[PDB]
């Protein structure tokens, strides 16, 4: 309660990469811009309004089987086109389980610890301002040894920069379509129509909402292109750390002095980005760096 | 109330096992992509636009009949093809079930007894700390010896098992057939059509959103697939639990020392399991655990 | 507040006798898979748009009427084709209403009660306590002799028994029809149109969404006829009841020793099983459950 | 707050003969169900789909009209058909209206008297608990002589059954019409069509959805007529009360012995009706129910 | 708070009046029994269907003009077919506003002087019940001569009434229609088409929707009838009070004896009757009620 | 809580520049004022009317391809007529980001800052007020040196100012397209229709919906240029703080006189900023207004 327990950079990074591609989805078939159909085949002027309705699904469900129609850029492009709202949908649900994951395995065993610090603290400021008038060093020791949540934390973090990077290059693969790979020749010629000769050999299909398609993918790839570099750099967890957080609390007496610093890429660096956000929020953090900036005892005393 | 009450694992199981179907048959005709029906017959150029759409009905609707369609796979295929967001429904029912069950067979059973080892605890911690300045081992003991819940759990995860892989059975069988039952030849002869002859014998129809159907199908079972060796691992209790959760308050003189450990393979090991992942929200237990781990009786009675 | 006042196993079997129609009704014509209409008729190539679809609403309308129509299993097949979801939600309003007759005549006819012998039991367990360092007896006595709410127990589960037994007959016989009742012979001959030759004497008609309701019916039918042993348990009252929850009681001093059982066929009987619920949720029952099961006046003494 | 105001059998009734009207008109025109239109006409085959749909629009609008139509029953039948629907929102709405009278007339006046009376009642208890360790009695005799909620009581429940009454005379009115009313013979020549002749003289018309309004007006009938015996039964206040609930109270020393019962007329039975309801949630009623029923002093004293 | 501030016959008066024309606006268009459009005019068989469309817009857009149609009953029944549901919503706002006028203009001005006088009455009874162990009266007189908000009430209900009148002299009228006025012969000749000769001279068209427009005007004119004697008798606001809410306070001593009653005409007229609804809602009312129809200081000292 | 830490002039930009392009989106496409499609091209009346629908379909898809089509103006105005939406929606998000920018990262930063700053300035009021009868100063000049938050505020509304005048830029040069731009010379003649003959060379299509796309974008344009000003101001930080919410606390002797202005161009100007607004909030603020307008110590020992 209270905590933020999730860093901005990628709470901002799960947000974008996540909504944007539903977006994409909702814009793509939107009734506001779209058209009626995503397949039209053109049938001769003697079929009526069901045979051309047949032709249309018939070349509409037959674009999975190669072996009736006749394209050019091969039958990947046509799968690529009709399926390309569920890939975007299975891309945004690969992006969003980590974050669940995270959330479902790290939750309590922050926050508790996270309390525990801050109420440590509080209690060390309480007892230096109540006897002018180390605990959490040690834990700090512990947790240096412990390497076991950054492991983790880098894990989930490589995982999605590998999963934005094989959507890179899945949308930008699809945006290098010939952008006519939306048109194709089908055939309705399969059992009892094999044999009349009332129905034309081949008809002339295109695929709608194919242009709209690769104004998308390239707007998902343009994105997760400038996306990319800012988990890139969130990898680098002990780069991130600014060690200045606790150096202003070795002013105090009470509390250990020369408190040790973030780096060895251990949880204790994992713990010190977690520090940063949440110190903010603590209120004796403001009352003692207003002491240390203008120092000394005597404004220690005052509040 | 605060108490979660159920394992990470299989709140994760359960979730992801009933809502994939689900996304799966919202996904399958959704107005977004789908076309507009699922079968089309292509009927002669004389017949007028309500005679077209009889015979798109009654070739529907003859789907079950096999006395009037000829197919060439049988009419298992077809069967399967018109009902298959029923089956994927009554699958995903057939997931849900095991949870609710579970909830309202054991949700007081098991937040009673929760609560009150909590309360032991607590007392135990607050009478040391008291103290320096065996209820709940009696209890588990007593526990060892019920070997019901267990029991209940095991056979919980086990018959969900089975759903998951007689699920994972039918829509692997599903997925295989030929791709090309989606095209039947139907007949409207029945009654007073039989003797007339301005109505062709046979008219060829297509099962359109078959292609679809086997995509989700393929899609559901790669997952099912993944998901089922984290069930099996799931069965073996006696193994997930780390038993270490009490060997920390075995430092407290009040405590009993030499706690029990899980194995056993009975209620003592569900109740492990469920500590493990709740003794995380307990005060005392990371107020016991910097002792234990910097370790003595001067930091015991320092908080 | 706080009392669950309805058995789990009663609270499921509602539940699912009352959700498994409506989640029917709700399938059986869900756009998501269903079809145009559920009346097609074979009206001649010269007649327009709007005189075959005046001959499907005359012939989806005069089904009720045998007079016109030519059917080979009689009208009565084609009026339960006509009126399948009606009587669905029929049997579904049938089955809810016994729960609201017992909700709105007993809740808080119950409630009193238990709420007084929770308090009476709480008493009693202080006294205890505050001593070592039966008024509830007499009212169970008391209970013993009315016999009057066990008896409307077993008389609205009769009664439900009773309506779940008719829908099974009625939906076994439904699903036994040729599945060609969906088809008949129609005509539009009434008043004027009776002299006329310009439209034919008959018209062929098929009965669409059929097979549908045949697969809804004997999914009912199955569920029902699995559900119906549960309730045909519950009936037994005193059989259900595990007399136990007062023996662990005959420890305490204070409480009346040798505590009468359940057996009787009485309001004592549905009172045991009402408090074998709810106890689990009384603080002292744990308390003296462990006292119990581990024997005594120093482990009552110390908590 | 708390108090039901509302007799159970009564707010039953209400909600039934509320309810099953709105059930019936959502039933009636659902396109679960339902049908395309509520009228067809057959007009010849040179007709456009514009004259034909002209006929159609002016033959369901000359229902009215008896002018031109040509019916076999009367126009009454026809007038019936094109508005039962809005008979039965009327039918629902005059069955709602009495309860709101009653609700915003006697509320608070019902409201006030209860609570004085609880209130009273509970002070008794307190006293006779406080002492041996009849403001009410009088407030009842005077209620015996005012006899004017009663006399409203009765009333709304009077024109409540009147209501029903008429509308089963309606429904029983409607359903034996004689179902080949719902087809007439129309004619469009009114104004400058009355010389031309490309128009047939006349057309034969079908009101759809007329066998669906004869079972919805079958069900009603039958459910009022199980309904009116339940309010005839309840307009006999005085009968309805169980002289019981005073004499328990008379064991008390401090209430005045000798309670008056319901019996004579009054507003005072209307006064016991609504107590025997809201007595249960007293709680000095159990805690003197089973000392009457096990009886005495020191009894009175243990509590 | 807690206040009603707004009298049950004048609020049930606003609620009936203004639901009345929405209920009836809801069910002139509602899809539930409706037809497609509300003109249908009768174009040439050689017409196509966008030239009957156009004959059908421009027939029903030129019923504002009478240069082109040529009606028998006059172009104000037509006028008056085209607007019914806008006039009925203006109507439902006419009667809507006094109520906004009233809330916005006396709510605090009348709930202020509530809450004064209910502290005052509550206080004289406090002073009462511990001394035998006039600012009210004064205000009273004051409020006699201030003649101000009666004159607001009075006005408000009169132009209601008046309103109300106006709406039932329009439905009357608007119900006398002839019932044949609903069609016409309009003509499409304006511009460019006044010298072809491929289209006929004149057009016979329908208003559809017009019977079920005057069978609402008549219920909204029955039942406004029927209300229109409830606000005339709400305008005789010195007769409504019944001049018995304050002799049973002239019992008590403190209270000023001999109250003025109600009559004059004036804001004491009002206050009296706001009084009479809310007085019910005072503990001390009835807890001296009881007294004084039972008497006399040992009642008054028992409670 | 309770403090607004965004101002007014950036909260009334941000809101009109993000939702101005959303309600022209909503109102591009709202069926209460639009048409059918956005394309219609004309096609021969031997066409059927699935090859006018391919026709439609083909010349809208083939829109972003200038191999096909045969423009006056180019490609590019029918790209941009095409994804108008779209681009609206781009430049809202645009302008959406920055505000989710500042929030994220500056909420906390200044929250805790103005919260620190207030309890400073209370605590030093009532210390003046039991004294009769320089904290913040320093944390002020050390606010002077750091010139950090100023920089991220003029960076924010520079980038939003830089993006305002560019979706300026592209409406201006969208507006001044020539209006006929809407129509142009489409071609079906691709794959296996190059060769027959039966269909024309050239259709003539138009774009819908262009005129009501340029009255937006020059709607937008206009606002965007009479909000640019305001941005534009907005920049100058210094300017904007009326150097007079500290003069008035100089009158107190506790506080530190002769206050330092928000002169300087450093974070001090922007903590003044948000000082102006939230100090109105304080209760001590008015209470030493007063006296310093009026004016001393009698006043000030008054309150």
């Amino acid at each position: 309660k209270g905590l933020r327990l999730e860093l901005a950079v990628d709470k901002m990074v799960t947000c974008i990469a996540v909504g944007l591609p539903l977006l994409l989805i909702s814009l793509a078939f939107a009734q506001e811009i779209s058209i009626g159909t995503q397949i039209s085949c053109f049938s001769p002027s003697s079929f009526s309004r069901d045979q051309a309705a047949f032709v249309d699904s018939y070349c509409w469900a037959a674009v999975q089987q190669k072996n009736s129609l006749q394209s050019e850029s091969g039958n990947l492009p046509l799968w690529l086109h009709k399926f390309f709202p569920y890939i975007l949908l299975l891309f945004a649900i690969l992006l969003y389980l980590p974050p669940l994951f995270w959330r479902f395995a790290a939750a309590p065993h922050i926050c508790s610890d996270l309390k525990f610090i801050m109420e440590e603290l509080d209690k060390v400021y309480n007892r230096a301002i109540k006897a002018a008038k180390p605990i959490v060093e040690q834990y700090l020791k512990t947790k240096k040894n412990s390497n076991n949540l950054i492991i983790k934390y880098i894990s989930c973090r490589l995982l999605t920069l590998i999963i934005i990077l094989l959507a890179c290059i899945y949308l930008g693969y699809y945006f290098s379509l010939s952008s006519l790979s939306d048109e194709f020749v089908c055939s309705i010629k399969s059992g009892i129509l094999r044999n009349d000769s009332t129905v034309p050999d081949q008809f002339q299909c295109k695929l709608i909402a194919v242009g709209i398609f690769q104004l998308l993918s390239v707007i998902n790839l343009v994105v997760y292109v400038l996306l990319a570099p800012v988990v890139v750099y969130t990898l680098f967890v002990p780069f991130r750390q600014k060690t200045d957080v606790l150096k202003v609390y070795e002013i105090l007496p009470t509390f250990d002095v020369l408190h040790f610093k973030s780096e060895g890429y251990n949880d204790l660096s994992l713990y010190n980005l977690f520090l940063e956000e949440n110190i903010s929020e603590v209120k004796s953090y403001k009352c003692l760096k207003v002491l240390e900036n203008i120092k000394d005892p005597m404004l220690l005393l005052t509040n």
